């Protein structure tokens, strides 16, 4: 057979070599002796070889690889770089690589729509303040009263010696965790250190369990400013189940724009580090993680006691039982409101199109099994059956570190 | 560099030493992660021997003495004169709890102090096979109270052909490829099920036919064997409160007993070596019974519960699965049949997981393996950080014997 490593689909019996995996000029976590790929978090002339590859990559894409006008694009690039130590891209460079980033990213199972994506070019954002209003109709675009778009804004560049542009939350849209004196959390756990932030920066906290947070917006060489979301603006959806009607009781929500706004868009050595993207829910992200997680909302229990489950032993499948339910609020009350949001099902049938589609495209699809396969009812998914190469390609979207 | 190991729901942290001791490659490097992938002289020999018999030693805490000295000689004497060489029982017995201990997709490693040892080393046909692997099930299944055992037929040998069990299970339903496309019975025996009619079986023509067993003797025909009906327990599969469900005529199997898998212990390799334990349910209620390629019921049960079955967004193939390993889980407590469900599984792993931290520094783990097929990020395993590799003893894949 061929050099390269074979992908084999079990349910289908199907095989394909992935020759994209060639293309990564960044090593991963894993090595001979052992495999870390469950693991969630395993420049002068470096500078210039990442900017030529991107621009290859760029004249590639537009079909104009070998030409004068990419020659001289690189002339350019590398002219720029020589006398700045860094260089610019094009509008159309940069719509690309923010696509490209999207398309490469092994942990994302909603890449079939990488190439729908609006980007908002926000590199002439000179303030807090601006960034604000960019982040505000970033929202009002992406949200569209519930027919969500994807899309990014893109902020300055990382640039020597100047601090960076950096959006303190992990989200656009965030509940306030609020630590109790009996040591419990009040909201999102996951939230806490973000909300006492905020407060430590100065917002009046409230104390309910679906408080939505403040931004924190950093503008270069200055402390973060706070800025409040105005509540017309962040979509929410009420939870309700199809047939179970104390469900509606229990005063659950969630919003309807996960917009991600802590990891660096890097892009032919660019280093963009605030650059916040949005989509639409998969609806297990909401309904099985954020809802059901133990470090989570945790609410499991309140609703298999709703349900009337054996919750004191583990084969009633009292856990099983609840979280499907609340799946299925998800996905009825989002129906109902009219957010757009993709069950599982949808999702991963959509995946393997994806897969296909890349197969032929370019060979091979960075995938992270871990992540792409659902957190409930895994093998009911055709994911779960399908071998995936997990590797790095640039453009990507990557972790960086905390502002503070 | 030592890997880091972190559970995201307690915000713990380990540091895995023990994968230092690894000396068998895996599928992964630097550019590429092959995680998911489901398949992969004398002094060579002589390396692994020492190690093991080290590792055996120090196991009776009597490494460094004269009993250790001098089986270290024997085996080099053995070695240096024959190319091979031989355990004791005592070793074995101890080198195959070891390589369960070791398997890093087995989720049921908290029992791998408890294995039922039998010495079939002195096995010389197919007929001898038999009657040994007759009284492993016997003693295995002992009237629904399963307790775990392993069968050690002789070891491969430089100048002949290997015992080996062609069925992948000792207990394994017939699948029979319809003209028109279809499978009856277990889409997975397909071909195993059509070497034992071409073997000169009379095949049956329903769901859950019982295969017989072909057996090898080393450079012979294998030859068929057809377990005695009294000898296979079986588990009626019905619903505690939904009564179509019996109806649907679905049963399963109290004993899953792999048989193809290479037994190595100390460079030795046993090719013919069936272990078996007890179930966890959702081995039978979501991957035997709902995988598309096997018996593929989801559609079937969600009709019988009247689920909208037009649009994935009802939830229906996820609704009628947990309804199915409801089913099994029942129906096995019912019958006083070992099983043990994904939830209490999953815990008891996690607690395997910190006594091997403290009795051996780390522990291999395969979390695509590890994680079950429905409910993953309910159970404790999903938040759980694991890091795979290959120790030794192990079990091992080989290639078919056709
Ligand atoms: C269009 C609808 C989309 C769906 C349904 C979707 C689905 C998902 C899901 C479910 C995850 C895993 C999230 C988690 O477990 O916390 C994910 C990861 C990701 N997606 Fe998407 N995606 C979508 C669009 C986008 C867009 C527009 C971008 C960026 C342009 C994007 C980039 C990413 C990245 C970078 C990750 C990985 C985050 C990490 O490693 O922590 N996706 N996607
Ligand atoms: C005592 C009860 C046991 C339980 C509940 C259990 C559970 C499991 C499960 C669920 C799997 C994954 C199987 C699959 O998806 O097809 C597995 C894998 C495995 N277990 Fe166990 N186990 C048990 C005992 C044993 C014993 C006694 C041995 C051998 C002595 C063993 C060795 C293995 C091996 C080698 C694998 C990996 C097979 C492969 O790579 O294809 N386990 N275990
Ligand atoms: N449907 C969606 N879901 C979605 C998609 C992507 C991401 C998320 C939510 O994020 C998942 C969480 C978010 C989380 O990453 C955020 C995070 C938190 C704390 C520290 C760091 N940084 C570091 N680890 C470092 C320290 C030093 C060097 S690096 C990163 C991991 N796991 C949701 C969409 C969002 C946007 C478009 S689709
Ligand atoms: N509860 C249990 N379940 C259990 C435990 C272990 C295994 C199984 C079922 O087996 C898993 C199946 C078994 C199967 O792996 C065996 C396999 C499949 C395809 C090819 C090859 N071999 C090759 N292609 C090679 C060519 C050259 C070198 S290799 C091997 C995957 N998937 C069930 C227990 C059984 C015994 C004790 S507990
Ligand atoms: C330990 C493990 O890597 C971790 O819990 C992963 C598993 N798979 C995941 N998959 C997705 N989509 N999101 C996650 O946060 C995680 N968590
Ligand atoms: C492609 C993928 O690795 C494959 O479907 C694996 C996933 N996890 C599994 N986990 C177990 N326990 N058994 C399996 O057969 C599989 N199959
Ligand atoms: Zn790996």
């Amino acid at each position: 057979g061929p050099k390269f490593p074979r992908v084999k689909n079990w349910e289908l019996g199907s095989i394909t070599y992935d020759t994209l995996c060639a293309q990564s000029q960044q090593d991963g976590p894993c090595t001979p002796r052992r495999c870390l790929g469950s693991l969630v978090l395993p420049p002068a002339e470096q500078l210039l070889s990442q900017a030529r590859d991107f621009i290859n990559q760029y004249y590639s894409s537009i079909k104009r690889s070998g030409s004068q006008a990419h020659e001289e694009r690189l002339q350019e690039v590398e002219a720029e770089v020589a006398s700045t130590g860094t260089y610019h891209l094009r509008e159309s460079e940069l719509v690309f690589g923010a696509k490209q980033a999207w398309r490469n990213a092994p942990r994302c199972v909603g890449r079939i729509q990488w190439g729908k994506l609006q980007v908002f070019d926000a590199r002439d954002c000179s303030s807090a303040q601006e960034m604000f209003t960019y982040i505000c109709n970033h929202i009002k675009y992406a949200t569209n009263r519930g027919n969500l778009r994807s899309a990014i804004t893109v902020f300055p560049q990382r640039a020597p010696g100047r601090g960076d542009f950096r959006i303190w939350n992990s989200q656009l849209v965030r509940y306030a965790g609020y630590r109790q004196q009996d040591g419990s959390v009040r909201g999102d756990p996951a939230n806490v250190e973000i909300t006492e932030l905020c407060i430590q920066h100065g917002w009046t906290p409230g104390n309910g369990r679906f408080d939505v947070l403040p931004l924190l917006l950093q503008a270069p060489d200055e402390a973060p400013e706070l800025f409040v979301l105005p509540p017309e603006l962040v979509l929410e959806v009420p939870l309700e189940h199809p047939t179970l009607e104390w469900f509606a009781a229990l005063g659950l929500r969630w919003y309807a724009l996960p917009a991600v706004s802590n990891m660096l868009l890097e892009i032919g050595g660019l280093e963009f580090s605030a650059a916040p993207f949005s989509g639409w829910y998969m609806s297990t992200e909401i309904g099985t993680r954020n809802l059901c997680d133990p470090h989570r909302y945790n609410i499991l229990e309140d609703v298999a006691v709703c349900m009337d489950l054996d919750t004191r032993t583990t084969s009633s499948l009292w856990k099983d039982k609840a979280a499907v339910e609340i799946n299925l609020a998800v996905l009825h009350s989002f129906q109902l409101a009219k957010v757009t949001i993709v069950d599982h099902h949808a999702a991963t049938v959509s995946f393997m199109k994806h897969l296909d589609n890349e197969q032929k495209a370019r060979g091979g699809c960075p995938a992270d099994w871990a992540w792409i396969v659902p957190p409930i009812s895994g093998s009911l998914t055709p994911v779960f059956h399908q071998e995936m190469v997990n590797y790095i390609l640039s453009p990507a979207f990557r972790y960086q570190p905390d502002p503070w």
